[PDB]
């Protein structure tokens, strides 16, 4: 080579793979640019952010772009690639000091090894890049996928090691706390689902360590910017603790009445109307004889590319038939006739019903539930079946899907950091009962 | 089922099918939502409209969305679906009291029976929904498709009953008057084409009756809103009656000079330049060996998804060869090199020419003509071959396509309501001669 | 035919084809509309431009639309059609008097003969139309494609006469000077590449002559409009002559240091990082077993349909293997990780490297180079390897791609008109050495 260049290369071991960080050579005009690599699956992340904000619209323009290249795979030719841009956006957005100068993160997979998934590699890149960007960014985050094989947690399992796994769980967070979780599981227990979040959280620490050690070795100057010096509740967010709490002083283990109708539509193979509170979903299942999924899930939304519902799919997936036994392509559509935005934990329940109505031999019924948490000092309240307004509240909100015996899907967005464990278990164990309750009703239809 | 719910279900017979209206259960947060059904072909219409307008831009934001679902048909996967959103928008827009708070109608076919077309079912839904919406909406409209089989008008014929039919005509209107007509016909007479509009108008009455009876049983409070207290003609719209009338005091049976050129293009199978007045169309026909149409019609429009020209297609369709006799796929494109917006009644003539030039054995020549009507009190004037400015005038404008012996297509947008019949026949019979005149010229080329 | 009409038809011979101009019959409401035709390959160009400008944003809204029709080819169904809209926009934009009333040119191929390419036919149309449009337009331009067969320049060669040709070059300009050149060549010499630009420039004169003769016979009144009475350099554009010249007083034969890395990516068949100055390209080559190109070139650009890089393709194309010898589909992607906008003359170099790394038996290495020219009176300076800011300077900027022995691609945008030849040869011969220099470095990797 010719080499006028200076790339700084840090290389640490990770699980059984050797990660490798590299900055300084590519995209210099960019606030920060890193080439992250793991067993030659390489994502090239970039961070560019403003300089100065504009009239303070009082909002934070933050966008992340994940794009997978075909030459990356050695092939000749936005997907659910926007879903992975979702796994990058979720855990880093709240790591920004209370900020409105715009930032743009862009991960581009430039090389791929089918065994080493680029999605967590891209997170690490988004992590490193933002750290070197001296842009006000609370610490560095790590990223870890956790499987379960031969009954124990596994770090960043391969694409086919995942075949034996009963778990697929992604965790990202800081040295101090976990910030986001995306799990798909095989009806595993609240505890098993938790030995996962902590397992992976303890593992990311290696990543975070190498990043700060590299920000020292090459990281750019942290920008100064401290910031300036009209309705919101705090009040619902303040009577919130051992106070009655509001529109429907639902106690706090109250879940709301349901409406469960089956065979709602004439020419569909299966159907179910599920309405609980302000939300409503007309779910249908239709049988039939890229690719393949033989299990398809679609969302039709009302008026004026939500995949947080790949969640609903993950939620249902655990109960879908073995396929050698029910050989059919199954397609579930959830039509949200009405509501607040927040969900399908309801489309999970909806789908579970439609499928049954459709005559699909699903391993068990499945239901979804949205939980919430508020914590001041050390008095925390777990909210069961949170409604539209009980969110955007702060601290923590999570979702859980599953049958009567276990969890099929787990999602968590923890924004405060004083929450470690028994707490997370008080919550994750209350949500369990609240979930069995719902399954209780659905079972009557 | 579980049933916390209250759906109000009205069910009336219609022709030989049993329609069924249902409100109250689905989409409650919506101003109005109805599930209309006919022999298990169900459309779920919704109406949402503002609350208060904004600065009175002085325009009426009204949009309709028709969407057909694949699970509706029990299948695993905007079209001309926007054309059906056209059949809903046309007849209801003028039923709004002289209104600028925005309204949004959304029909979504949720179930389908291939025999019972969802398009008129969606109209009825848009009708019922808007009525229950207490939103200022002049009465309720009905909807009816009319066929001709064994020589007599038929109500909502099936998809294959339509195979024997020489007519396909859709009529929508109020208890008092017809508002819009979309017909395709087999060179049937002005009278036959009219026994159709009235036949179907008398039939919709059943629909309208059940709707008002249901608005009483469940309809929401009619909103109050009455409204406030700078160029337009009225003058052309006032000298309009037995006065000379304008830029080209075209009498009122005047049709304008034509320009008919054939074989205009070198490598096309057939071609024709048709220019009359300000409008001009370069039409071509190209032979060859979803789907199928073996007769295709496309519009290329000039500069800075018009299907009111499916009309031109319908206009031409009646003369296309039997296909066992001319076995070829025929594709007509109309390139509007110039004009006013208003048409292809000219692309009908254009196409008829191009096809002939292309050597396509069409049953006869076909021509299009745009008519217009103004009525104050009881003095009405029928305008032959209306031009760009003679429209947007008010009262009534209609189009007719066909050969020398009969009508192939009929379109009507009646906005005033004092027009019943001989009148419509004076007009529909004047347009006939005005049409034969044009065929007279085309025949020389 | 019926003929109320008056089309003015001028017909001149061109090379071995008979061109034909026609105005007056079609699109009369348009400022100017012409039907240009050559051996029955007809483009129908149209010109519409404003009337009056608006607040003088101080910019010139000029858009050109080239669209090829399928019925044009007698077939039943934006491309690189936007690239041909590029060959129309390039040579006419600078022919506008120093103008901000918006203009819109639209060429639509309405008939095609596979032998007579519509692209230069559309240019002539854009030429004629704009001339008749009396819109302030400096003279009339011609257009000519030049081949090389049996060792001599050829005028508008057929699609298959081009099979024997070592040249494909398009030139457009005024009676006085050449304005734009787009060439693809087979490693032909700077001189051969020049006997081409002048050959075709002398040939277009016929076109220009017939156009002015037709503007006289039918051209519309030239509009009056003369125009009104805050940072830009002139200074860099003034010290520019025999003065040191700037950020990096690069002499003026200086080309900047390079960074040449190969095998940069893990799972790609070939790869190369090429970084020179502010620009950087991560190029890759991937082998494999409409259509066909078996040589593909794609550009991935960074953040917030550039085909001036079909140029990079043309640049590389001359060295790609004979295909009977290397039978594989080759796909090159250029990922611009960073820069100024200006290029791939760098993706040419990048690609040449990636291909070599990929093991593709390319006939020789190839490199790209961006040149520039400034001229006041008769003192002109040729700038080698111009950078981001040395452009948008004025007078002339051009690019050249090729191996060590000859030119593979040549692009020129001449905006001033005092430049005739030795000058163009001083430049085109300096760029040659500057190009061999770069090949000198690449050869070390």
């Amino acid at each position: 080579d010719i080499t006028l260049l200076n790339p700084i290369v840090r290389k640490f071991q990770y699980g059984q793979h050797t990660v490798t960080l590299e900055t300084g050579m590519m995209a210099r005009q960019a606030t920060a640019a890193v080439m992250v690599s793991m067993d030659d699956t390489a994502v090239f992340v970039t961070v560019v952010g403003q300089k100065k904000a504009k009239p303070g619209q009082d909002f934070f323009p933050l966008t992340v772009n994940y794009q997978e290249r075909t030459y990356a795979a050695g092939r000749i030719p936005s997907e659910g690639e926007t879903l992975i841009a979702r796994l990058i956006d979720r855990p880093i957005r709240p790591l920004f000091p209370e900020f409105v100068n715009e930032v743009q993160v862009i991960a581009t997979v430039v090389s791929v090894n089918p065994q080493v998934n680029p999605d967590i590699v891209a997170m690490i890149g988004a992590s490193a890049a933002l750290s070197l960007s001296g842009i006000p960014f609370n610490g560095p985050i790590g990223a870890a996928r956790v499987g379960y094989i031969n009954d124990q947690y596994v770090l960043n399992p391969t694409q086919d090691e995942l075949k034996e796994s009963k778990l697929d769980l992604v965790v990202a967070g800081t040295e101090a706390a976990v910030l986001m979780v995306e799990s798909e599981a095989q009806l595993l227990s609240e505890d098993q689902m938790l030995g996962a979040v902590v397992f992976g959280h303890e593992q990311q620490q290696v990543v975070i360590q190498n990043i700060n050690e590299l920000v020292k070795e090459a990281g750019k100057p942290r920008w100064d910017w401290q910031p300036e010096p009209a309705i919101e509740k705090n009040v619902v967010r303040s009577r919130v603790l051992a106070g009655e709490p509001r529109i429907d002083g639902r106690e706090k283990d109250m879940i709301r009445g349901l409406d469960v109708r089956t065979g709602v539509l004439p020419r569909t193979h299966g159907s179910a109307l599920f309405t609980r509170g302000e939300t409503q979903a007309l779910v249908t299942a239709t049988l039939g004889t890229e690719r393949t999924d033989t299990f398809l899930f679609h969302y039709n939304f009302p008026p004026y590319e939500i995949g947080h519902g790949r969640l609903a799919k993950r939620g249902v997936l655990a109960v879908m038939p073995d396929m050698d036994k029910f050989p059919y392509t199954v397609r579930v559509v959830s039509e949200i006739t009405e509501s607040n935005g927040s969900s399908s934990m309801a489309s999970v329940c909806g789908a579970s019903l439609a499928l049954m109505d459709a005559g699909v031999p699903i391993k068990a019924a499945v239901a979804g539930i949205a939980m919430g948490l508020v914590k001041e000092g050390d008095n925390y309240v777990v909210l069961s079946d949170i409604l539209g307004d009980e969110d955007h509240l702060g601290d923590m909100d999570f979702k859980v899907a599953g049958s009567r015996d276990g969890i099929s899907a787990l999602q968590m967005d923890i924004k405060i950091e004083g929450i470690t464990k028994e707490i997370m278990q008080v919550a994750l164990n209350q949500a369990k009962g609240a979930r069995l309750h719902i399954l209780g009703v659905m079972e009557q239809a």
